[PDB]
């Protein structure tokens, strides 16, 4: 790994992905025993410990495609990531979405090309991994944690003069935000699970804004339910 | 309705949707009562019947995403049907997915333009309604049938010079077949409930093929699995 | 053949295409004599007879460019078919084009990906069979037919909320089909002989519009010219 | 007018279109009374006379879609012209089109992007008048010229690294030039009457050279029929 | 070469690439001695001569990449041209962008599809040879001439309908012409080094406009910059 | 500004980007006195200091065209920033380039649709501002630093399956990196100043590998070159 100055060895089969790499710093300190981190190459902080027993890595992603796409790689090519449950954050663009409300993605749209590039004249839909999603479903249930399941969209302008976010919420996607595309994409070429957990950050049609320290530290429902579903 | 020759009321909330209107015909006097067919325009037959009590309807949609649109659109937007569910075949691309497999389409990759058309430079990614996906997942697994939660790729040609299935099938989609990009997003366009449910006709990769019992057993496991997928 | 279950030599040289199968049973037990069914599968009628001392089929397509392609390749490479006659019907999108006007098709424009995954930064322009178009033209003129000669747009989304229609209208464009490209595409691709007779069914300016039993059994012009045209 | 300078009144209504503006000086000097220049800015020459009495203009228009449709534009736009027919050559594609055959122009495919800047998804197919055409065709026929009527492809790119003529010409396009698309789709936006009449300049394919009685042939009969193409 | 009637030795190394044969016979008369006129083939003039004892040739290109690359793939290929110089002229798309100002163009942006047939998803930024533009931006300096340093957009459609030329100026690009794309593509492809000076002849945004005349005679500043660039 | 914690004022108007923001806190610390750290948000470290008296800021920008995007559309529409420049490494893809070489951009490919979003069938050229260019380039050539002026490739993946780098370096691009398009488009679209400087981090085509004194040694004269560029 070019971007992750581990040895093989140091992560876990099982990868929680956050955008932020203090996130992943909040996680692993907040909820993880015996926490060792294993990377600090560019300052995105990857981690590795225990919950009930069971080995847990927490890997920064930084934002974007192309920047998701590295880490991704490299954990599944170089260091044999088996599920990748990326926990981000999104912006809503329904009215029925709320901030602070847990979405489990079944698929995502994008304007990102790195499908294009790959398949052309083909539309690919990238899929979440049903045992995945079902295993965060079940463990919502327990939890008390109210879950929305559907479609975002992973967009690479989050300033964007051109955005179709409108006629994305009348074809009933949920929300926004700028990685969950990359990671369906590879995970699935690769023959690893993934999948994406997010919270509502932020509500593109009202304004209502969570603070940076609030997206760092404070969403707390969505690791409950993604560190639940896999123990 | 230029292609549905019914009067309002005809038609139920709750549609199943095969592509063949013999197979309509066949689903509708095999598991409805009081039958009444209520469209022969250009012979794509349709029928409204109940199954214990509730109105249900079966209208056949032809082949391929400009056909099933027309009858979609049609059924969404002058019968005000609410749930949509495709019960058809597919061909299977993938070596792990078995000619006796039942198939829940999560979401759809397609070479239709349909959606290009609309966003561009978007990649759009249709998306199955979650409520009817798991509750077909659990009366499926109520019933011991084999079921395959994933993505499909909705063909506009069935013979394809330019197939690019090898490398759809590497990226994890298990099945071809020629509908379900148009039905799940014309339903989500319009606020509609759609689920398509898949069984395997041939098996495109392996050229296996099925036998009577497994053609038997999987269409009348899709039927039941269909008929318990709303509420 | 998949989709057509007639044995080799049962289907003429030379086949009329209208996309509905009651049309192709209409025009069968009207026109031609000693008439057999030789396809009943998904009940998209085929039949063989004869005109004037020559053997003729007519094929139901269904709708649309992938419902056409499926029918028109088990034609040409299944059954050895040489002359393809389209009889269909379009919208007209320009004032001087009325309700029930012949158009002889020279072209198509379309918003079907088909031919740009075959050609990727190509346009490929379909092209009518000449001879096939000229034999035609004189037919028109030996019936007393008026005929107009020009190009159309096959669709694929009769229902079409980006509809570029106004703009081919401006261009020259006569009315909006659902076939033509695919036959044209795969006749020329596989050296044979293709040709769309249309019949304007509807004015998509006006609103004007004739009915499903008008569509099914009344374009008779459109046959004879067809008819006359191959014998 | 930027690029013709010419007084209104100098430009008949009909115009021949060569390529080559020495070709236009050559055929007004050669086949039109009383011949006047109008045009010699860029040394692209236009130039007027009669044909049996009809004011006739001959303008030379550079190769590929962006000069021709600067002379076209300003000829349409400036001068009002009715009827537009190039007179020029292609390079033969298909094993079956000889050196010395003539080509009438139905459509033309291209990899220009002059129509998808206009019309994105759609892939516009431009159209010769069908009127001009059938008369060119009778003109042929009545004086024994080989004539074939098809498409022709309108390149960007004369030598081309991602040439697709071996598909091209599998799809039906008899030759190669490099101004019909914008022809065509100029004088139809616009209302006025177009037509390419092309003679075999080579075989791309087989490297068939032509000799001077072909050349002298083909040349001469191409304009007697362009002669003969109005009213 | 098939557009160039030259034998092989007849241009020289260094060759200036107008639009308008006619300004590369007045460039060729006006500022070099010893003129030899080597090309008359469709009247796209070329001359090579000597400008203060360095072998300096003049090519007339046509309007538009098509025409540009037919010219600029046989002078690399069949003449070993090494630096090519266009001295064209542009239409000002920026109000600070003035009437007779001298602009060296860095790189173009395009509506022609030449590069994407090449490289697909990708988008290719054609790039001026440093050294030539140093060159250029120091001879100015040298000879009293101000210039413009900066981006144009090379055009398909001189007259377009569906022009961007607005959010092409909010993005700084300076000015439209038909030839930059071309030049600069073929002469990096093949190792050979290009620039491309530019007069601006007329301004968008006001309506400003040099006549045909003086855009063929009266660019004098540009090619003193140009020629004294090279020697 | 969402994603950087800083009061107005904090930020100089020019700013260096690298890519790391472990190298924009080395930058901060080595270069420039009284440095104060204005952001922490997602350890996305941005720094403000002085050299020679003049206010610097240096943030780190994360990798790939949204991550980039973000940041610098953040400096320019909330912090009023003018000059914004590129401080980064590329892996090199020409023979021709070696790892002690530092590359001024003149302008940018890519694979990101971010230009296509805005533009459609146009392609986008991205280029710097002239001024600091040439100032870099001045400077470079005062401290003795080996310097190429030409273009690079934005890639969205640096793991890529369908990289188009042999072709791409055919057409003359020097090198791969992951954010010129983005910082060059941007800063044009808002009328401020842009460039970026790049070192080689190694040798994609050869395998060439820096040592320590190429690794400093070229760190060190990007950066003086660097702040060098304004004014
Ligand atoms: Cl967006
Ligand atoms: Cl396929
Ligand atoms: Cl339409
Ligand atoms: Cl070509
Ligand atoms: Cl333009
Ligand atoms: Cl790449």
């Amino acid at each position: 790994s070019v971007h992750i100055g581990a040895e093989k060895g140091q992560i876990a089969d099982t990868v929680l992905l956050p955008g932020d790499p203090l996130r992943a710093k909040f996680i692993a300190e907040t909820y993880l025993e015996n926490v060792e981190c294993y990377n600090e190459v560019r300052g995105m902080y990857g981690f590795t410990g225990t919950y009930k027993g069971k080995k847990i890595s927490v890997q920064g992603t930084g934002m974007g495609v192309p920047s998701i796409s590295i880490y991704v790689n490299e954990l599944i090519q170089s260091y044999d990531v088996q599920n990748l449950i990326r926990v981000g954050s999104c912006g809503a663009i329904r009215k029925d979405v709320k901030v602070r409300d847990v979405i489990l993605a079944m698929t995502s749209s994008t304007d990102s090309q790195m499908n294009r590039v790959a398949f052309g004249s083909v539309d690919f839909a990238p899929c979440a991994d049903f045992e995945l999603l079902k295993n965060a479903y079940d463990a919502a249930k327990d939890k008390g944690v109210p879950v929305t399941v559907g479609s975002v969209f992973t967009a690479d302008q989050f300033y964007n003069d051109d955005s179709q976010i409108e006629k994305l919420a009348k074809y009933g996607v949920l929300g926004v935000e700028m990685e969950t595309t990359a990671l369906y994409t590879l995970a699935a070429k690769h023959g690893r699970k993934a999948l994406s957990i997010l919270t509502v950050s932020d509500h593109v049609l009202t304004g209502e804004e969570t603070t940076a320290e609030e997206r760092q530290t404070t969403f707390h429902d969505m690791i409950d339910v993604a560190l639940h579903s896999v123990s």
